[PDB]
Parts: C-alpha cells; sequence; structure tokens
C-alpha cells in the first residue's frame, strides 16, 4: 500500500519499513566537491552484448523491462565490484515537470528522470538471496535531461500505450539496453539501498556522471502512464522518486580525476 502520494509516500514508508531511517539509505545528494577520486577502483565493465530482454511490466510504481537472468548474458563487473553482477531489469523514476524526477542529485541539482539498471551478485545464486547480503546488488544509475531525443529509448516509449495501467505487461524481446548509455562511463559510487520499499541495504550504487538526453516528447509519454489499475480513477504516474536521504557515515568515491 506504499506509494508516492501525500498519504502513502516517502514520509510514511518508515512505519512499515523501519529501515527507511537506516544508516545506508538511498538516494543521496552527490556533493561533487566532497567526493574523492579513488585510484583503487578497477575499470568498469558493462557487458550487455548478449542481453535477452523478455517483457515490460507496469507494476503500479514504475515500469520494468525484464531480462533473462538464468545465465551470464548481460553483466556488470569491475569498478568497485567484486565478482559478477547479472542484469535482471531496468526501470526509471521521473517527474511531473522537467525540473524534478531524479532520485540522486548532483550538488542538489535534480534531473528530469533517472534510469536504474538493476543487477544481482551471482555468488548468491538468485535475486532473493542477494537481497539478504550487504553486497547483493549493483545498480547502475543514469540521469536523464530533456533535450535531443534518445534513439535507443524510442522502442520503450512506443510500447507504453499497451501497459498504461497497473498489472499490464507486454512482450519486449530483442531490446538492446546499450542504447540507453551515455558516451562516458565516469561515475560516482557509494554503498546504499533500494530506493523503494522494502528499502533493503544491499546495493552498491554506481551513478554515471554524464546524463543522457531524451526529448520532451519522450518524457511526456512516461507521464501518461497510470499508477492505478484498469477501470479505476486515473492517477498519472508522475513523481515516482524518493528524495535524497542522510549520507551518515558514508564516502562517495569518484572514478575520475
Ligand atoms: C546501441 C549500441 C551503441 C554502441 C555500441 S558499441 N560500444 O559497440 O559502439 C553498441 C551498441
Ligand atoms: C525490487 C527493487 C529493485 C530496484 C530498486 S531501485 N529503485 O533501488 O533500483 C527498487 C526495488
Ligand atoms: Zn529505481
Amino acid at each position: 500500500h506504499w506509494g508516492y502520494g501525500k498519504h502513502n509516500g516517502p514520509e510514511h514508508w518508515h512505519k512499515d519499513f523501519p529501515i527507511a531511517k537506516g544508516e545506508r539509505q538511498s538516494p543521496v545528494d552527490i556533493d561533487t566537491h566532497t567526493a574523492k577520486y579513488d585510484p583503487s577502483l578497477k575499470p568498469l565493465s558493462v557487458s550487455y552484448d548478449q542481453a535477452t530482454s523478455l517483457r515490460i511490466l507496469n507494476n503500479g510504481h514504475a515500469f520494468n523491462v525484464e531480462f533473462d537472468d538464468s545465465q551470464d548474458k548481460a553483466v556488470l563487473k569491475g569498478g568497485p565490484l567484486d565478482g559478477t553482477y547479472r542484469l535482471i531489469q531496468f526501470h526509471f523514476h521521473w517527474g511531473s515537470l522537467d525540473g524534478q524526477g531524479s532520485e540522486h542529485t548532483v550538488d542538489k541539482k535534480k534531473y528530469a528522470a533517472e534510469l536504474h539498471l538493476v543487477h544481482w551478485n551471482t555468488k548468491y545464486g538468485d535475486f532473493g538471496k542477494a537481497v539478504q547480503q550487504p553486497d547483493g546488488l549493483a545498480v547502475l544509475g543514469i540521469f536523464l535531461k530533456v533535450g535531443s531525443a534518445k534513439p535507443g529509448l524510442q522502442k520503450v516509449v512506443d510500447v507504453l500505450d499497451s501497459i498504461k495501467t497497473k498489472g499490464k505487461s507486454a512482450d519486449f524481446t530483442n531490446f538492446d539496453p546499450r542504447g540507453l548509455l551515455p558516451e562516458s562511463l565516469d561515475y560516482w559510487t557509494y554503498p546504499g539501498s533500494l530506493t523503494t520499499p522494502p528499502l533493503l541495504e544491499c546495493v552498491t550504487w554506481i551513478v554515471l556522471k554524464e546524463p543522457i538526453s531524451v526529448s520532451s516528447e519522450q518524457v511526456l509519454k512516461f507521464r501518461k502512464l497510470n499508477f492505478n489499475g484498469e477501470g479505476e480513477p486515473e492517477e498519472l504516474m508522475v513523481d515516482n522518486w524518493r528524495p535524497a536521504q542522510p549520507l551518515k557515515n558514508r564516502q562517495i568515491k569518484a572514478s575520475f580525476k
């Protein structure tokens, strides 16, 4: 029953998910002048050439593009990561207006949206076991600004009409997530959590410095989705972001000098 409304949003989550007030919650503000270059970080490896997308689902909070994670088809390695992390899904968070929508902020700047590519550590066997571990997940976060269209996003945009309401899904095979990346893999990294309930503190966050540009028309179509199910009163799926949480005893490291 959690959501993003006045009566069930981020301010209420702690009552059913007390870890909401925990010591490594996400997202956070990335203060670029406090983040430190870390020479111990290994090169980041995004290996998505064999990615197998399956389906797109409106889950009432966002939409997920789901992948076959039964083998090492699309993986993330290197950077701050030990071992191999398998891509399971991606989704976005976005705003009602271009001036908000991202979860992470950069020197307090909010972007129009934020893409999360979610991966689990293969040493734990399955996603469910991974979310019982402090190094169970790695999420690659990418900011979206409004400007020129992102060609690699259009296939996602075009299928949204078919998953307007909560619980709807559609086939989404043969989608290449490499088309959602910026040119540079420069990043910031820190230990955090899922940004939605259950808010589990299992995530190594890797947030790219370079945003991708998407067109106004593309993000406008995100905003036509519904939080509600079919036949119910329309509630536009907008502002499905959690604001920045206390950094507490954490360091944000930069991959770049
Ligand atoms: C969509 C896409 C863009 C760029 C490449 S690359 N790294 O082989 O030039 C592959 C796929
Ligand atoms: C199940 C789940 C997976 C990933 C996230 S996120 N927004 O932290 O990437 C939240 C919930
Ligand atoms: Zn997310």
